[PDB]
């Protein structure tokens, strides 16, 4: 879908900044929480009160894509606060991410955790870095790290976001993304 891409600067009180003013315009006919940003491909970020598009290089962008983000706003930004992330960012290549999250919301309860480092959740709070307890869950999108692949060892290659469920030392696939 195509969308109006000059870019206007724009005083407002006193300050000046950047806007695709027809843009934003022609955007009101798919939402009404949708904002057209400026920086190849195009790209999306979900933010607490609109979902910026950004356009790839013909002006135009996913409508598919953008309608999965604008039909469940809500749990993309209950998610973001969750997992203490101003804001989070989409591809046409990132339906895993939207699909992670859209199960992790409905799947999380009050006894899961997340990592303090980054996006990654267990369903358990008695997990660290050096254990993991039997059956418990991971949901992340790196597996294998560290070197020699030392860290969330999984028992077969998992490449993505994915559900790994912990079994004598290393994480098994239970769902991939
Ligand atoms: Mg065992």
């Amino acid at each position: 879908m195509k969308i109006d891409t000059t870019v206007t600067e724009v005083k407002e009180n006193g300050k000046t900044y950047l806007r695709l003013l027809k843009g934003n315009e022609q955007l009101k006919a798919v939402s009404d929480k949708a904002v057209a940003g400026v920086n190849k491909i195009g790209s999306f970020l979900v933010r607490q009160d609109n979902i910026v598009v950004f356009p790839d290089n013909k002006g135009e962008f996913d409508l598919d894509f953008f309608n999965l983000l604008n039909d469940n706003f809500e749990t993309l930004v209950e998610y973001a606060k969750m997992a203490d992330c101003l804001d989070i960012a989409f591809d046409i290549n990132e339906k895993s991410y939207f699909n992670m999250i859209m199960w992790l919301m409905k799947n999380i309860d009050e006894n899961w955790s997340q990592s303090p480092y980054g996006e990654s959740f267990y369903s358990s709070k008695d997990i660290d870095w050096g254990y993991k307890p039997e059956g418990s869950l991971r949901v992340s999108d790196h597996w294998n790290f560290g070197q020699d692949g030392e860290h969330c060892p999984t028992a077969e290659p998992v490449d993505g976001w994915a559900v790994c469920k912990f079994e004598n030392g290393k994480y098994h696939l239970i769902k991939k993304f």
